[PDB]
């Protein structure tokens, strides 16, 4: 169908139908999930194939995501640590996963939050705006310049 875009060389962005293509998770190397909402089922859990997280969110102007990014942090390099991708979803637009990573590409690779941006949607042509999300990758930048 469509195709998990990779980021970083262990680190893919897709939406929900992206994380049901069971093979092309295994051709990737990828071990971890990273589902970035509330309602959606954990894809391929039963199978036992991958690590999950998920976090409850929706795409709204009233969801906290700051709260979720040292959590999920820890998980993009714990599957750095053990050599196996991680992919991180949400739905189409892939507002909230595009924040995570965002946010992952802030803290640890010492990008601007607007330069950061402009390298997901290189690789990630469709971003929903969402303002919310925007205000908070903001105040995490100055957080992060001001002693995190
Ligand atoms: C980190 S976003 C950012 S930083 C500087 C700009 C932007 C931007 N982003 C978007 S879409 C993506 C989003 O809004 C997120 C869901 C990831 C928060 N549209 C317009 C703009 C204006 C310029």
């Amino acid at each position: 169908m469509a195709e998990l875009t990779p980021i970083l060389p262990f680190l893919f962005l897709g939406n929900e139908q992206d994380a049901q293509d069971l093979d092309t998770m295994q051709r990737l190397n990828i071990g971890y999930v990273i589902n970035v909402t509330t309602h959606l089922p954990l894809y391929h859990y039963e199978k036992g194939l991958f690590n999950y997280k998920r976090l409850p969110a929706t795409d709204s102007n009233k969801q906290n995501l700051r709260q979720y990014f040292e959590e999920a942090f820890e998980f993009i390099e714990e599957a750095h640590q053990c050599g196996k991708g991680l992919l991180i979803h949400c739905q189409a637009g892939v507002s909230r996963s595009a924040t995570i990573v965002i946010a992952y590409l802030m803290k640890h690779t010492r990008m601007t939050m607007t330069d950061a941006y402009k390298f997901v949607k290189g690789k990630r042509p469709i971003i929903g705006p969402n303002l919310n999300f925007m205000g908070q990758l903001l105040e995490f930048e100055e957080d992060l310049n001001n002693g995190v």
